[PDB]
């Protein structure tokens, strides 16, 4: 029940004792792991809300402190009488921050502790949302030097009355099925976008027309907002070696931020929750130009890059594969909007895991999401064994309100 | 139960009711799941139930369920049990004992293959000398000069754990390591430990960077001895790139045989400590995990500098370049010489393939994407988008200590 994690290419190993705190479930049993599927009241919410002080407390050492006890007695009165209750500032600050250090899939953690959070729970309409979301927008570009940002919306009250941001990220580009049998845009992106033109969007039909927000406040039917074209920065992408790349005309977006997920803090649901990094090269230059589903330029670079596409043994997918990963950091390096490279994420990350290891006692990682989906094993993440379990405060999927919303 | 796995390129969805036979356990629970960590004298009691699950699928798979033979057969071990501790496997059942331990290796990408497996009963083996014919047996006629055929050779069982059967090596097929006075390693760093047991056995060692180690060999239980394969029999592959003339210049070579053999086949409870089973290579084993972790022969650097790449920024990905060049130069050596290897599109391609089948005959597949997934390029290779549910069957391969840790010596 204290467990070791080894290092298997350099021979450390590690004691997690923080996963004994694990309170979430994990989809595993002793009969079936579960790891590479992608997807698995009064009286409930007072021990989910005494449990988060006591490591607030704990954390700033003032634990079983008259100050300790008179929050927990006061959170308790207010429970008992609200059946709900609303969080300090600072367990606020600090609920985002260990939601973000909890979060066993992110690979960027090193960084946790920097995060700027932005209260929003004063906000209660649409506009006010939207208004919220462009500051926090143009925070965390900060003119291509980004910087970690999370807005968080009113919480949860009896469900009625959700805060939500309809995209599943802040910036996105819209999706179209062509009369063609084909797709225009991204082709995750088509469902989403049928509903902006449902709503009432004036789609450009491009292949890089970034969506249009779709916010919803207190329950309300969501209502649609452009972000200012000028507070989203975009990167046009070139090779430095190959001329013809800049001929495919791709670009991408800067600002990586998750819009769709629900931070869970001392028991409270913030369904509503944007929060923004900056990229791995691979989550563009792999996932989004290169997954099947997705914008799926390979076979397309190959042929420029004339490699005998013949047969899979040429390597010729490998060939274009790190061509286009090279095209897309050296883009974002010339236009200087930060990007990290998974070589140099998940040598960071190895440190981190080791300081939380060595101050906290433990660190949730999830191999599966950790190792950068190329080059496996020439990072180190790839011969390090992790441990994954869930800690609170956490970030968890929810879904999608288009499912749920009544109008 | 059902259970839903889903591809995320391309929806198809699939259900698995086959994890409701796996016996064995995970290491996973639901407040931790486990699926990246590497590691997870037997009495009549347990015996008899593992006796009879084994001898009830061997029956269905036949269609004779139920049938007198089936029913025979059981009364029959049963009673060799009773009397004798042990009981004997037919060679039929050996036969598909190993072919359902191969179609059960979940980390093994190779399973389309799984019925055209050649079984060597080794069962009369006795001594160390017998245990070095048999493999070179093996050896050559898995290696077929070059058009590689799957084989294992399977030794007697354990009987008391007293008396155990066990080849030392991990692979029959190896390079020496030989750490150096400076800190430095000659040749695998993965067999300095071996390699330094080898010599200590009495092995001259040439002392080279490509030195084919000997076989270590313990029969019933005895201390091992040692034995070289006959060069003759031992096929290698001359590494060129087919474009880049300096490639060859690097002075790499690497053999044709993969061949595990450390792990422990158990069938119907019967456990088989020396099973040395071989298929061929897929060309990420070596061109990634051989050549380019930084615990083996660690060649990146040096590709790199020969190509001379921009190596002063890690994000003029210097790595992975050199990387897919050093596994052209694999897979196009072997093809050149016409020895057998697949490379990763197509061996991840065909597993899916197999595992769809595996969906609709036997209503599951188990699968450890960990492992499953190849160590280069892992996205554009159809197995990443493939949610896979990982489990335990017997028939199956295991890990076992190694024997130095555990042979108590004669002297
Ligand atoms: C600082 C720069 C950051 C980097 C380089 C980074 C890196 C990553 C990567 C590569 C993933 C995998 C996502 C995927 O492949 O689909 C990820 C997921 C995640 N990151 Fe980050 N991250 C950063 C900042 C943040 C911040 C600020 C938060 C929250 C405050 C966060 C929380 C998460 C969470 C919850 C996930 C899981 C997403 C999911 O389940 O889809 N990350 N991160
Ligand atoms: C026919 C060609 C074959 C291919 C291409 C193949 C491919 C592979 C690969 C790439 C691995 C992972 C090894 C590692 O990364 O350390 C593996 C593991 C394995 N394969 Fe195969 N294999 C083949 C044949 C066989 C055969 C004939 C057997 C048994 C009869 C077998 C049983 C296994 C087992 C048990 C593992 C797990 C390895 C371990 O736990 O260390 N394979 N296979
Ligand atoms: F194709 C999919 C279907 C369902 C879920 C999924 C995973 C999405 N994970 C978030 C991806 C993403 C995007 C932007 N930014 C981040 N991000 C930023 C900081 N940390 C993570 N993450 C993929
Ligand atoms: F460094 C390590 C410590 C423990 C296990 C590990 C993986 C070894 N896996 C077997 C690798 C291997 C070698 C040759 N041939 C096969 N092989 C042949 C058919 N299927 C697998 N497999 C590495
Ligand atoms: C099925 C498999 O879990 C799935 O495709 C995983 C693989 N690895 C991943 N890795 C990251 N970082 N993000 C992901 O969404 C996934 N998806
Ligand atoms: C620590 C981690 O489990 C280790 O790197 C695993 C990962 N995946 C692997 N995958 C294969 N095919 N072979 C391996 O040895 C490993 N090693
Ligand atoms: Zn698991």
């Amino acid at each position: 029940r204290f467990l070791k994690v080894k290092n298997w290419e350099t021979d450390v190993v590690l004691t997690d004792t923080l996963h004994l705190k694990s309170t979430l479930e994990t989809g595993c049993t002793e009969h079936i792991c579960m790891g590479s599927i992608m997807l698995p009241t009064k009286d409930q919410l007072f021990p989910l809300a005494k449990e988060f002080l006591d490591q607030y407390y704990s954390s700033i050492k003032r634990f079983g402190s008259k100050a300790h006890m008179d929050r927990l007695e006061e959170v308790n009165k207010e429970i008992e009488s609200t059946s709900t209750y609303q969080l300090k500032d600072t367990e606020l600050i600090y609920g985002a921050k260990h939601a973000w250090r909890n979060a066993s899939r992110c690979v960027g953690r090193i960084q946790w502790s920097k995060l700027q959070v932005f209260d929003a729970r004063d906000c209660t309409t649409a506009h006010g949302m939207f208004n919220y979301i462009c500051n926090h927008v143009k925070y965390a570009t900060n003119k291509g030097n980004l910087r970690s940002a999370i807005t968080i919306f009113p919480q949860r009250t009896d469900g009625k009355h959700d805060f939500r941001v309809w995209n599943s990220q802040l910036i996105r580009y819209a999706g179209y099925k062509q009369p063609d049998g084909s797709t225009l845009g991204d082709p995750a992106n088509v469902q989403f976008t049928e509903i902006c033109i449902q709503q009432g969007w004036k789609a450009p039909r491009g292949r890089f027309d970034v969506l249009p927000l779709l916010l919803q406040a207190n329950g309300n039917d969501p209502e649609l907002f452009q972000i200012p074209p000028e507070l989203v920065l975009e990167v046009p992408i070139r090779h430095p070696k190959f001329d013809w790349f800049k001929d495919l005309g791709l670009k991408w977006y800067g600002l990586p931020a998750v819009s769709n997920m629900l931070l869970e803090i001392g028991g409270l649901e913030f369904s509503a929750c944007p929060f923004s990094g900056w990229y791995m090269g691979t989550e563009i230059g792999v996932r989004d130009y290169c997954d099947n589903s997705r914008y799926n330029i390979l076979e397309e670079v190959a042929k420029k890059m004339d490699l005998d596409m013949r047969k899979t043994s040429s390597l010729w997918k490998d060939q274009a594969l790190v061509e286009i990963n090279i095209a897309v950091l050296y883009s974002f390096q010339s236009d200087k909007v930060t990007i990290v490279d998974h070589h140099s994420a998940t040598e960071s990350f190895i440190k981190h895991m080791e300081n939380e290891y060595r101050c906290r006692g433990g660190c949730p990682a999830d191999w599966v999401w950790i190792v950068p989906p190329m080059s496996g094993s020439i990072t180190p993440v790839f011969h390090q064994e992790m441990l994954n379990y869930r800690l609170t405060p956490s970030f968890e999927y929810q879904p999608d309100p288009w499912n749920t919303h009544v109008w």
